[PDB]
């Protein structure tokens, strides 16, 4: 199996299928609930598990020390939640498609996600305007996780894996352009990664707000990851 094939499989097998989406909760025009907050947390915790399975399907990832795996996964989690949500969704219709296949309107997400959902949809729109095929996306997603972080036990190995993925992506882009390079396109593509950082911080801000509001406290796994991430 080629590396890009393995990256595509990791992506496809960790995303809901277009042929089995769940519309049973969707409302194009719905009518503060503790319910919306709870669901917001459920969507984050359900997504953690699926992204963890995705990460374990990236060749080389399971070869890293357990601490390195945890560091990479935990540091990238919210970025990945946003990236994959934005790729899967239908921003023009205001349709968010979560990793379990549940389709919800933007207006349904507003009570749980606050403003952050609006930032997500905007980024989705910008991302989809770039016409990133499945193979290129699979590489980009991997690169949001397989990246330099401070305090890795095997940073050279992470860097080699990063470089292998970058080279897949490069060859893929060039091949799909009939053998000519697209170095500016590749730049714009990799430029989507720094933009995920802002979206991550906005997700942290939402959890911060909900924790302070204290109507529904975050569940232990979110609380722990949230608190451990804080510089204070
Ligand atoms: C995503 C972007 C962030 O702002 C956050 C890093 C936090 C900033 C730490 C200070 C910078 C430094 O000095 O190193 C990243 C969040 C990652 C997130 O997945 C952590 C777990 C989410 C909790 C639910
Ligand atoms: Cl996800
Ligand atoms: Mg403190």
């Amino acid at each position: 199996v080629s590396l890009i094939s393995a990256l595509v499989r990791a992506h496809v097998d960790s995303n809901p299928a277009m042929t089995s989406l769940d519309y049973s909760r969707f409302q194009a025009n719905p009518d503060d609930d503790t319910q919306h907050i709870q669901q917001f947390y459920d969507l984050l915790t359900g997504s953690m598990e699926i992204i963890r399975g995705w990460a374990e399907k990236i060749p080389g990832f399971a070869d890293l020390p357990k601490a390195d795996q945890d560091l990479l996964f935990e540091s990238a989690f919210l970025e990945l939640f946003v990236l994959r949500l934005a790729y899967r969704s239908n921003p023009v219709e205001g349709k968010l498609i979560f990793c379990n296949g549940v389709v919800l309107h933007r207006l349904q997400c507003v009570r749980g996600f606050g403003e952050w959902i609006d930032s997500i949809v905007e980024f989705s729109s910008n991302l989809q305007n770039m016409n990133i095929d499945i193979s290129a996306f699979s590489c980009i997603a991997a690169l949001a996780m397989v990246t330099e972080r401070h305090g890795l036990k095997e940073p050279k190995r992470v860097e080699e894996l990063q470089n292998k993925i970058v080279n897949c992506l490069k060859d893929h882009v060039t091949f799909n352009n009939g053998g000519l390079n697209r170095p500016n396109y590749l730049s714009k593509l990799l430029g989507k990664l720094p933009e995920l950082r802002t979206l991550c911080t906005q997700g942290l801000q939402r959890i911060f707000y909900l924790k302070l509001e204290d109507l529904v406290p975050p569940p232990a796994i979110i609380d722990k990851l949230f608190l451990d991430t804080l510089p204070f």
